[PDB]
């Protein structure tokens, strides 16, 4: 048992958060791969049982450069609604409440993965630079919730 963490990051925050998830996976003795969305072979997703998507929202509500090819792929009109039936996922958004399109990338991605038959483990995380503590205000409790759900998927020895 294994976790895949895929990110879309323009200025490094969503990547750093993904690096943190990798550290937290290691502490929980779970195998973990961390990779940018445009570099992961997206066809392999219909085979992944557990994927966290960590996605920033950039200028004008657009996806970061390193998830653009992924975005084009995942929103293909005729992908079967059944494509991701084997997948448990969660989407961790990084954004800023100042903007009109607050965490639009993560919100849209969550909805799309549901459309493709994925099972969400958690609501989308609304990481928000506007918070006094930055995105960690939303990320910390969300990650706590995620690990509780993940250890439901992958129980201890007894
Ligand atoms: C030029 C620029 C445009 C941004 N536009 C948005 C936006 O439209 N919506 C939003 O929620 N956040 C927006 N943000 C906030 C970022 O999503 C936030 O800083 C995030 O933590 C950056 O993650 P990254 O470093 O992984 O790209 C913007 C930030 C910058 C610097």
């Amino acid at each position: 048992p294994q976790l895949l963490v895929l990110f879309g990051s323009q200025t490094g925050t969503a990547q750093d958060v993904s690096e943190r998830l990798g550290r937290e996976a290691r502490r929980r003795r779970l195998g973990c791969r961390v990779q940018a969305l445009d570099s992961y072979p997206v066809v392999n997703l219909i085979n992944e049982p557990l994927v966290i998507f960590v996605c920033a929202t950039t200028g004008q509500g657009d996806p970061p450069d390193n998830m653009k090819n992924f975005w084009r792929f995942i929103f293909r009109k005729n992908l079967p609604s059944t494509a991701l039936c084997q997948m448990d996922f969660a989407v961790l958004g990084l954004g800023d409440s100042s903007y009109a399109k607050f965490n639009f990338v993560a919100k849209k991605l969550h909805r799309r993965l549901l459309q493709l038959g994925g099972s969400a483990l958690l609501p989308v995380c609304l990481g928000d630079d506007q918070h006094e503590l930055g995105p960690d205000a939303a990320v910390d409790p969300w990650l706590r919730d995620l690990w509780d759900r993940v250890l439901g998927l992958y129980p201890p020895p007894p």
